[PDB]
């Protein structure tokens, strides 16, 4: 059954060298459960955990990775709603104290004692990884653990963002960055939730991919010069809600100018030092909200995975082996990324 | 009854010279009603209508003023829910087309055809002024038309702002600029709505005035250096909702750093070229919303006037004569303002 | 252009005899607009206006009918957002005082001075009928005025009901009475809004029609005995929101027993003396809400017509002539109804 | 420190004989914490747990009681946000599986595996009792554990009920049963939350008590015959939200007739076989909601205790000894109850 040693990609100092080597198998605490992580997505947050450029101190030595779909192989003692052989998911937020005000309200991510898998907890870039039983995702049985792994971070983040834009069905939503990664998952979640997706991206074959996943209007930010005017025209007044899955400060600032009066602008990405300099007079005189959206609680996880489990959203991935890390890390530092990159822990 | 000529303070060109002289008595259209404006507040928006520095073009020649409490002396033809001798109020938003999407949703202020009394409509700085019957405020009988006049713009703006911070009773609210004008009315509305008012202002006798109107915690922004730390300490994590009644860009930017995780920051003032440069990473990672709030619809008017009509909020004013305009205009351009300045139209 | 005499179906006493005869052409007041009603739906509310069995007193003599799609042929004087040749729609609520608390809040239907077209106002069973310009529906250009006429009452009522069940996308909704009239329009609106429609109806060819308009689960209330158990099984706990488009007291009472804990039960129909006897202990211990839903405001009209104008909902009708009234009235008194019955005013 | 045997009031069969005798000291599980219950309120739910008349099966032998304020004397192993000597509170809902859909959404009370302290868990009628660490209340330090004990069930139930009536500040709330037990706590919570409390109760000295705790209007249901007309008069249209803390079916049915159009009627009590037979036509035509409200989650506990900890709500109690049980049980079966009855576990 559970071995005494597994193979993980561990690094010992910030921005250091990633070693795919044998490490011990963790011991599930009385609240945690052990997960034979089958696959695990890789995303920019793993770069930011590697470098350590974010304020929160990173635990070291660290097995990064926070989008890990796997099988429950043995649990803790108080673990209640879980069985062995159940599929589980390691998300960004591994666990919280569940006694603080935020955990009680539902926003466990704002917990001061938040355990961030792959940042301050042994993440999912290993074969066997532990995850708090309360927060682990209840991936249904029979789902492709390869495809759901990117949905564990990008899908749950964009489901929360589209629920944070206070949109109603039929309302225009403008996904700034609407093809690739968070953008395409946001387009599919918005289309499944009822909204009328407008997309703002550019490059080769972006518009046909966008139309394929069910987008309504596509503003090519290369061909088109005035994006704000194009969005105000296509939406007939402005997008009812904007989802800024593009961390560039210019796009973020522009999204406050094509969002409808009384419309919401959700910021999803976490840049290093970006600022949302928005004209205060225009934001006041048009009653525009500029919301920020973090990972999303257990209800948003349940509902995003339930959208996935109906074939409504699909995550085209590229599966590689766990040993291909850190070629993915060094490839991601430059910008040679396309879609989502899943790693298989066995390979 | 209704004369054929009244005395108003009218100017003929932007930033020009204000003439307190005889002008005609308006004719109420079939939707409008004529109001013997008894008193009328003066506020910074009247400076901005005078200069014309805002984007929207000002009608000229113009009798400014948009906080006018008065008596209904004759109405139009389709005016339905009004009688003669009824008290009415001229607010910023005079009327809208009531057929556009926004008017239907409730946000009449975002109407493209919004009639802005004192900007694109003969305002309330005259004896007799017309106002759309749908939008005019239903000032109850027996109220002091001198005191309710400032409540027609500052009170209704801060009631909307505190309803836009999505606060619940017992939640901390931090009124940045919590003494004088919008600030003290916001403190009284917040205290009447249930919130626990924190105040951030400085000067002489500001803290005692604040405590008098029912404030809980007062951070003196002159004595105290680190305001953010003081608010995080007093509120035990941050204010649940911030109301930025101080248009300074530094205070606006700081208010995004002492608002609670999952907390809202309402921007109330309309500066000329201010920007709310907020750290995108912090706003995302803490799920902070930055809402803007405009005048407020007819329901917010009904409810703000209903709070006033219970003696819960009180507007200490300085009553002058209508002939004292434009000494108030030139006094306001410099910054010799304190509290609210009401003008009596008879005097 | 506008004639001086048209042909309408008018009756002079409650439950009397309906006379398809020549009547005058109304004169649009300064707020109203005249509509060459092209088509007009017929629904049970017209029976209830005919009999007069409802509490509110019916104006007599009365041209009933309240789902009238037509062309704006001449308007009033203050009518602002309208042109000639524009398509308009006469809904149940013709107009309100727009100065009362309810009109201000958005719920114009609760106005004490509500003008109910076809009950206390010359309805849409005539060629030319007047309707308040604020409340008339803004039917887009090019839409089939025959098909949108049933959407003016059933579609707008079920869009409001599904927005009153506080559902989120992916939540189960159970349309009790899910084929025919309000039921099929509710199924199509629920499917377009994102919910997962469960249907509860019985008869011939009901399930295939249901599947055609996009239903997910169909409980045949003839084949199946325990409906509550079947819904709890299909929904995995209960429907998140129930829409009771079947006025039978047994179905209404059962819908409080298969709605999810913390779920909503919207009552749409207006029976004569039905009661919703719900077990108080079960409703408390499961936090079940039992909402009622009326016609729906101008925003719900705009949004329901916008769903229709995307081909998302479709109203299969039977078009007859206006002279076929009152054969439809006497046919409807018995129960020989199927789908929706539109009348053409020219024929 | 922690003894090996304490004194509790335990019964061994439904409706049997209550024995105040020595029982063992429980062992806190790895999630639970042990509480030296200092005081404990007694309420009708304890009668219903004793008789066993409710559907859910009662654990036997059982130490009832579910409003127990006490001191944390030793905790479990994974208990995170707790220290020794901390004040804790045993509420109705002792713990849930925290992996089900409801627990995730926030409504832990609807959990199928809900542990109901004093029904299916050793309650708080003993000296030392265990309670799940996640759900136990965080009673602040220095509070009178005698007074907060009734607030642990009645206060948290009425805070949830007033938050379930979707009221805004200044809206009328009508507490049907507005003096004694749930009623007076609901009056104080409603007054602290901002609403304008109307009260409906009768007897000696009820109106003066009501006025003392901050009620606005009191309809004496003995002197007054038409309660509905009196409430519609006092509220000027109906109460915006009704709180039915009186389980009588006649009062519940009447509360659906004096609640405002678009108003909410919260049912708080859990009778044995009561039904809320409401006129469906009136509920539809006025858009009235009839919500039910259960215990309330950890956020509602935090916020109700935070209202208590500001001296805004006060619970006048009668403290007796734990040995006086079951004289309180047999006294409560008849109806010789007044206010709240706290038992001291030491005495
Ligand atoms: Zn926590
Ligand atoms: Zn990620
Ligand atoms: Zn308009
Ligand atoms: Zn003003
Ligand atoms: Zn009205
Ligand atoms: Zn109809
Ligand atoms: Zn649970
Ligand atoms: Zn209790």
């Amino acid at each position: 059954s559970i071995p005494e040693t597994q193979k993980g990609v561990i690094f010992y100092e910030s921005h250091g060298k990633l070693e795919y080597k044998d490490i011990p198998v963790p011991k599930p605490k009385a609240n945690e459960l052990l997960i034979n992580v089958k696959y695990s997505g890789v995303c920019h947050t793993d770069l930011h955990a590697w470098h350590g450029d974010w304020p929160l101190p990173t635990k070291l030595p660290l097995v990064g990775g926070h989008e890990g779909a796997g099988v429950v192989v043995g649990m803790g003692e108080n673990v209640k709603g879980w069985k062995i052989g159940d599929y589980a998911g390691i998300k960004w937020l591994n666990g919280s104290c569940m006694a603080c005000e935020y955990c009680e309200l539902g926003n466990e991510s704002n917990c001061p004692h938040a355990d961030l898998s792959g940042y301050t907890h042994d993440g999912s870039f290993q074969e066997y990884a532990t995850a708090d039983a309360v927060q682990a995702a209840h991936i249904p049985q029979g789902t492709d653990l390869a495809e759901v792994a990117p949905v564990l971070c990008a899908g749950i983040t964009v489901y929360k963002a589209l629920k944070s834009a206070n949109l109603m069905a039929g309302h225009w939503v403008a996904i700034s960055g609407a093809a690739g990664g968070l953008g395409s998952l946001a387009v599919q979640y918005a289309k499944a939730m009822g909204y009328r997706v407008l997309g703002i991206d550019g490059g080769e074959g972006k518009e046909e991919l966008f139309r394929s996943i069910g987008g309504e209007v596509f503003i090519d930010f290369t061909k088109e010069k005035d994006i704000v005017g194009a969005v105000l025209k296509a939406t007939d007044g402005g997008a009812h809600g904007v989802i800024n899955v593009s961390v560039s400060e210019a796009a973020i600032e522009a999204s406050t100018r094509y969002v409808r009066a009384n419309g919401t602008t959700v910021l999803v990405g976490m840049p290093a030092g970006a600022k949302c300099c928005s004209d205060v007079f225009n934001q006041v005189v048009k009653s525009i909200s500029i919301v920020g959206s973090y990972v999303g609680n257990r209800a948003d996880t349940r509902e995003a995975l339930d959208f996935f489990a109906r074939g409504l959203v699909k995550s085209p991935i590229k599966v590689v082996g766990l040993s291909t890390l850190p070629e993915i890390y060094e490839k991601m530092e430059k910008g040679q990324i396309v879609g989502r990159y899943v790693v298989d822990t066995s390979k």
